[PDB]
């Protein structure tokens, strides 16, 4: 009942999946529905890059040069190195931690485009994820369009595989975790619901239309096993605005449903 009231007050749909990786206890609400990924695909993009470094030594230190044409609106890191260039690892951290759009499109090119990232997700067992377009077009968030979508459950399952399971090798796994821990864009979303002395890494998404915004996180409580969760929103009207407070509140309800 609380998620229904929350999404009704929000004016749209909230999708939540949360897993206690110790007990296997789960919180689930609209967890099979598709929601636009928006910038949240960039976490999985970095994970895919990391998986490639497991077969190309010094891929992460490989420098990537680019010109004014590579710049996309909201490229707050990459634009300061336009006259200089950046490394693959630098691009990935920018994509994860600042949601940098030019960095995301550059790494997408190295992976063979949206279908190449989708291929990486299929390789870890994710049959739901799909990326179809690049920045910025992938943010259109059109109702009922499956392009550039996943489900809360598939996001949480893939996040668990990549940060806590064996989809990545341990060095790359800890690098992925460390990138997510350093994110700067999520202080008012899942992090705002997480007890202050718990470790947390997340990746946000905000499409800018149709009330569509999201966050997924891995959380390390002290003295219990980690929690993985995803909170996605959308709304029926193009001019509906997203709400960070709604995402924080849904996260709070999820954590309380797992006994936090
Ligand atoms: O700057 C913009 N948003 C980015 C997108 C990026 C993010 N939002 N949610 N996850 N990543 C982010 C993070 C923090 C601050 C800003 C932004 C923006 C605003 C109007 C229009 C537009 F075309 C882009």
């Amino acid at each position: 009942e609380p998620f229904a009231k929350l999404e009704q007050d929000f004016g749209g749909s909230i999708g939540v999946y949360a897993m206690d990786t110790g007990s296997g206890a789960t919180v689930s609400y609209r967890a099979e529905e598709r929601f636009p990924l928006c910038s949240s695909f960039k976490g999985f993009l970095a994970a895919a890059v990391l998986a490639r470094s497991q077969q190309q030594a010094g891929l992460l230190d490989t420098p990537i040069r680019y010109g004014k044409n590579a710049l996309v609106p909201w490229s707050p890191i990459s634009e300061k190195y336009l006259t200089t260039g950046m490394t693959v690892a630098e691009l990935s951290a920018a994509a994860v931690q600042y949601s940098d759009n030019a960095a995301a499109n550059l790494l997408l090119k190295e992976l063979g485009g949206p279908a190449g990232l989708t291929a990486f997700m299929r390789s870890i067992g994710d049959t739901t994820f799909r990326l179809d377009r690049w920045e910025l077009e992938l943010n259109s968030a059109i109702p009922g369009d499956a392009r550039d979508t996943s489900s809360p459950r598939a996001v949480t399952e893939s996040l668990q595989k990549l940060t806590l399971g064996s989809a990545l090798a341990a060095p790359q796994r800890q690098q992925f975790v460390d990138w997510l821990k350093g994110n700067t864009t999520g202080n008012h979303r899942i992090r705002a619901a997480v007890p202050a002395d718990w470790a947390v890494g997340d990746k946000t998404g905000t499409c800018g239309v149709y009330g569509t915004a999201n966050d997924y996180a891995v959380v390390w409580p002290t003295g219990r096993a980690p929690i993985v969760l995803a909170v996605y929103t959308r709304a029926p009207n193009k001019d509906d605005k997203h709400s960070e407070a709604v995402i924080a509140a849904a996260a709070r309800l999820a954590l309380e449903g797992l006994g936090v």
